[PDB]
RNA sequence: UAUCUGGUUGAUCCUGCCAGUAGUCAUAUGCUUGUCUCAAAGUUAAGCCAUGCAUGUCUAAGUAUAAGCAAUUUAUACAGU
């Protein structure tokens, strides 16, 4: 089911005439919890509005995972398929795998995008500058996936000819 | 298996130093001061030290205080070898 959730904002001052007018650069992910994430973000003059437009934006960049039974384990089971590292600017998001039971470790950025893939046992690392807005998100987003970032490894061996 | 924030700007992103968040100490100081168990308690002048105490024990190593000889002390059923 479709779940948005909204991380946060930065209030985006506009310097103009008299005074400064405000922007908000809102952030939200979508997901399915199934097995599928969403990337969306926008402007917009109020909150209000700036919420729609990164809620919107984030069904057109849907990201399939491999996670969960088809049914055979096709994707790992409530975890990550293998660990992805991942650069997007002067920010890296590492991740790795848990057993069960561990629950959601991770920085409040990645977590929302974690969870709402359906991923649930894991522990999530990230280093150096953590840019919430842009750079973890982007980095977190190409490092989780099926498209970007993980290959399951079953993928790997159906793509060539047996 | 490692999550950073604030301060150089009109605003932005880097570079970079500083300041702060955490865990710890034979502890010290301000303040308040109600208990317990366990553990610890001169880091400075290996500086100068009063007084009392920290090193003894055996008579089971011997003559063997009879036979013979001064004085004093302790023990007993009687000898007290």
């Amino acid at each position: 089911g479709l779940q948005d959730e909204v991380m946060n904002i930065k209030p985006v001052q506009k310097q103009t005439r008299a005074g400064q007018r405000t922007r908000f650069k809102a952030v939200v992910v979508v997901g399915d919890s199934n097995g599928h994430v969403g990337l969306g973000i926008k402007t917009a003059k109020e909150v209000a509005g700036a919420i729609r437009a990164g809620i919107i934006i984030a069904k057109l960049s849907v990201i399939p995972i491999r996670r969960g039974y088809w049914g055979t384990n096709l994707g790992q089971p409530h975890s990550l398929a293998t660990k992805t590292t991942g650069k997007c600017g002067s920010v890296t998001v590492r991740l790795i795998p848990a057993p069960r039971g561990s629950g959601i470790v991770a920085s409040p950025a990645v977590k929302k995008l974690l969870q709402l893939a359906g991923v649930e046992d894991v522990y999530t690392q990230s280093n150096g500058k953590t840019r919430t807005l842009e750079n973890t998100l982007k980095a977190a987003f190409v490092a989780i996936g099926n498209t970007y970032g993980f290959l399951t490894p079953n993928l790997w061996a159906e793509q060539p000819l047996p």
